[PDB]
């Protein structure tokens, strides 16, 4: 192993479904943070960029045929730069970062961009080919979210629980009450409201231009509900019926966004005049039962911390993706961290900010690093649950 | 050094479009080699498997939402095993192996499976959402091959040349005659027919069970062993009578899957594995989309500069045969004879077909197979990528 | 042949594409005039209704599988009442009336409803089946307007000219200027604006209930009563600057339904109906598809030859205004002045819109309405048809004596 | 009401779903009987044809935008000849004949062609527009058979029972046993088998030629019959709607492709054009019933026609009762007072053997009733059929002496 440094990092705002980014093609959306990294670091010879690594969970729409390569071409990067796209659903953007990290760490590259994109607004319909002449069985399925082309052997053995059903399964199996879930969701809105007002998100964001009438600029996260009250949350009806616990209020949404980071060896930092902001420590993955996918981060974090020989206490910032309050609380309880820890999602998370699957994992690493710089903390841990039962964890350390 | 070894490696047969594997869902197809590797190596505690890495170029069909994880669950691997899917179009399967290699090389994992899948038979149609109430503008597009949801900025700047058009561009720009392309295609069919008859492909292949009573698919379906130079010389070019690329000097559209075991020294010792090769390294390069077939040249050169090796250092070169034109253009730029017996000794994709995600993994698997049969040392696997890339991966047989 | 009477007649307002009626399923929309006739004539034993005949040009969407029978059931008519749907594209609604007329005229039934419906807003996409395992050639086609599933034998022999191109072919071959087309369009907008202001259309219309709180849709959405000659003269032609057909001298894409009661002398007496007109007859004709707009000329001639009437025996002529070019070319062939006050006296489809299946029912309904207002005797309704047809239907107001 | 004659009449063979006619566009298929009427009757000035009327149940596919006019143009008929398409689902082709009849009977025209077409093989999929930006609710529906774009009000008030369910409802409410349904099915296959061997269908049929790189196929024979059907093979089939029900694939018609067309003429037109008058049309009547028991539709349609003509059912030498399902065939015969096994009912078999291309079937019933009257020397024929969403239609004819 040699050392690997995260240098510059930017993200787009995150839009609501059908919202402020809904007119931006996924490939063009993935380009925006790449173009911004080129314009923010003008001292770099971009023909020395070894690879662009992007996470993308869909890849059926405008993000088809390796959107990493589509996006780097659209962003103005030299045609000599290769690109590759990663799919670990919800954790694709974190996976891109770990994958760029491992490539640099064993000496195969010097300089890379890793991040992620999802346009859930523009997710297309898919239709299976007829497998016989004049086939009457064709159907179209929405790829915004959820299962399509269901394998009967998968449904039989593992189920096809929608994500909110998995979050109810976690609330049942780990005993996470409606009240604790709603209190977690309120803290995410409150912390994100304070961060919004302080300009913490504006420090992360690069704006998107919508060419419409006249050009407009998207600059603000659209998903947050900073006026949320505990009383409003307690009135919401659960997604899966009156005795369940998961609601639209204690869960993230469907969203659009992109993010990208520079990773570099020590030599690349010195050749290209980069600011090394953090060292990557490592990434680990784990499988769990698909029906309780939200608990994924517990064995992923434990595999990483065992190999790094570190306790959860060694971390000043923990970014635990808030796909659902039920699974966030259950992961914190298993790992021995207080429900309301100020070290965990200190500026709020996905319940406030939304969850464009491919982008989210890149956002978590980006914002952990950002919060370490503001707080003068040392170690950061980013972790998230993954559809069909996985977790992923990635640790960093601020450069002193 | 911190060595990474390729152990067991297997592949399905390769099916024609609408052919012998066309009834097998992409996810079930991917699961076939994973289940074969489990059954062939029962001394392994499979709960110690760190990751499944699969290449897949499409991911809109039965391969959606991370086919690596779908396939490992369908194959019977424990749910504790994570999976991730890579997309570098044509080279996805080679990228999977290189990615597993890097994860083990830097100490993050011990034991991985890497491979690839493509069901081009069962690739779906895609339809964009309406952006307006009562939208009249919707259309469906085929994802079997080629461009869909064309970005007009991509089309203006780099073009949207179909793969056979790029191959014609390489023929013109690198002066590769029709006659040279057709002779290359004939050698592929002849080398392939010999290897078939010798039972070489059968040693790589694990059979696919098709449920009707039940049948077994065991034989590669794409090869045309009775091909003649006169039969190739008579075909009309895809892009008109001036041009050189035909259906005969080109790969087709195909279905298949492959998977390899990769392991640290420690994992080999712990799980009683047979190490067969050491992975030396992988490199990628970009080129102009319009001549994507030349991608292997700067990828090979990047890898060989880092390893400190000349192209003559390799006993086997597996160069994907997407198009005879780009195969020859690459061989001539690299200083290797058109007809070299070191290059694709048992034939390539013109004969065997090209299920995108699978091909990269097949090239590594079969390079290692050929090294064992010949007593050679170093193998080089390389291939072009749609939208202008190349990938190269080098291996070395163990002593 | 016995006499056949038109009794009560009603229509929905006509909506724009994606406008005021765009949320109403085609079948529900067809039910609205049927239900209005039942509630307006509560005297009648509706179990004696012999048939519902509706026109509909599309029948792929919510109007699939015989919208006449769907609509009569949704309207609350007894399940004992049968229904049949007619498709002569643009003239389907007129054909429904003429078909009811003929059934009653040769004694096969006593009492019918005839009308038409179109929801061009909600027209679906269609997709051919794959003719081979793993077929790669599938596509989807919009059914809102225009050609789909094109037969190469039809394209080669007759062409697949879009409707506005056929209107440009009629303007070229019959020499109809841009300026005469624009002046014909202006007259339709002015005439319809006077008719709107007087409450003439409100008398035709029954409201559509939109479920949200519920709203009512009560007035035509398509008219542009502030239209000026200057504003029409500025519009760019559909098929390029050397052509004449525009958005302003042509009808639109529209939603609407209409229905009329038809009865024998015996049904009028038995059910206590008010007879308002007798049907004199219907005739159809084919022309070249490329000049479909001239269809009404041989249709009107064939009808008037059999009825032994000249064109000036008609107090009202409702000529569908699909395009000003073909309206003018038709009036000039029949010897009727471009600006006649007998022709479309309350304006036409350039103002009101053209929901294909409904328009033909609307023309007969509004011809009869105009006869009652003016004290006129005979009306003629005639319209052009896609792929080269014309249809013409003549009525005579029932006159009292002493 | 003056007299109206049926003159020449022809049909394609009936193909199976995805079978012998499956490569023929619906509009080209409809053109084949029209082209054959022209070639068989060169004594006609075809510029005097007043109208082509075709039945068609679907009209979403290659049959879109008035297939009557598309087909007469493809058939080579002059562009001066108008056409109109009727939709009464299963009865559309009978409706076309009645409609041509009524136009001639009240003096509005002299010479017409009437018939029907269905290509159930090539029926397309239909997809509703999204009613909102980025709508997630779109779906496609097969239009081969069955409900699409279901109205929740129709489902709540009347149901959306598929056709076989309606036939099970008729078997339950009218007490029609599985045994009687299978014996009815067997008689249809045996009668169609004898008619086939006798060349009876060959006299009705004009061939379709299909081209391609494997050469020409001449399609000449009905493909749906299973003349080797046995009672024990019928009795082994599993019912469509579960073990308690009676309707099977063996005691029901299928999904099929075909076209048919008939010449109708006034006395004067018969004279002027050198036509052979074969039958007088007596009349047509329609009736509604509950959609859930649509198979009983022919009972009130027949009773209404026979009341107005002042005829008893026994005045007919031939009854062509469409065999959509044996259950409704038998229920209708028992209501009209005609024996289950009558030799006057479907003497040459019916839709259980021959198939049911919706728009075409009603035209075939009238065509083949007239044919059987000519072979037998019978005087009066009755054609009747049930209709999806609860109708019947009945049409009566009289052989010219």
């Amino acid at each position: 192993s040699r050392e690997v440094f995260i240098c510059d990092a930017v993200r787009t705002p995150i839009g609501r479904f059908g919202g402020s980014l809904s007119a931006v093609r996924a490939d063009d959306l993935a380009a925006v943070p790449l173009k911004a990294l080129v314009e923010r670091n003008p001292g770099v010879d971009w023909s020395a960029l070894d690879e662009v690594f992007l996470g993308c969970a869909n890849q059926a729409g405008e993000d088809n045929r390796n959107v990493a390569r589509m996006a780097l071409l659209l962003a103005g990067l030299p045609e000599s730069v290769p690109g590759v796209t990663l799919n670990r659903l919800c954790a694709s953007g974190m996976d891109a970062i770990g994958t760029a990290f491992r490539a640099i760490a064993c000496g195969e590259m010097e300089l890379a961009i890793a991040g992620g994109v999802e346009s859930m607004s523009r997710a297309p319909y898919v239709m299976g080919k007829a497998d016989s002449a004049f086939g009457r069985g064709q159907k179209i399925e929405d790829t915004t979210i959820g299962w399509r082309f269901v394998n009967p052997l998968m449904k039989e053995q593992y189920g096809i629980d929608p994500m909110p059903q998995t979050a109810d399964n976690v609330a049942d199996d780990y005993r996470v009450s409606r009240a604790d879930q709603d209190a977690f969701a309120l803290r995410s809105q409150q912390r994100a409201g304070r961060a919004q007002e302080a300009g913490f998100f504006a420090e992360e964001i690069v704006p998107v231009t919508i060419r419409g009438k006249g050009d407009t600029l998207v600059e603000h996260d659209e998903h947050p509900r900073p006026d949320t009250t505990l009383e409003a949350l307690a009135r919401l009806k659960p997604v899966n019926g009156p005795e369940k616990t998961v609601t639209a209020g204690n869960a993230s949404g469907v969203n659009d966004g992109a993010a990208a980071l520079v990773l570099a060896s020590a030599e690349a930092v010195e050749k290209h005049g980069l600011t090394p902001r953090a060292r990557v420590l490592g990434m680990a993955s784990a499988g769990v039962a698909p029906r309780i996918m939200g608990i994924g981060p517990v064995p992923a974090v434990r595999k990483l911390l065992r190999r790094l020989d570190l306790a959860i206490d060694a971390f000043d910032v923990i970014e635990l993706n808030e796909a659902f309050a039920s699974q966030g609380l259950a992961c914190l309880r298993e790992l021995g961290v207080a429900d309301d820890s100020e070290k965990v999602n200190p500026n709020g998370g996905a319940i406030a900010l939304g969850h464009p699957l491919g982008m989210s994992g890149a956002r978590l690493v980006l914002t952990a690093l950002h919060q370490l710089e503001k707080s003068g903390g040392r170690r950061g841990l980013a972790t998230m649950c993954v559809g069909v039962g996985q977790g992923l964890a990635l640790a960093i350390e601020r450069v002193l």
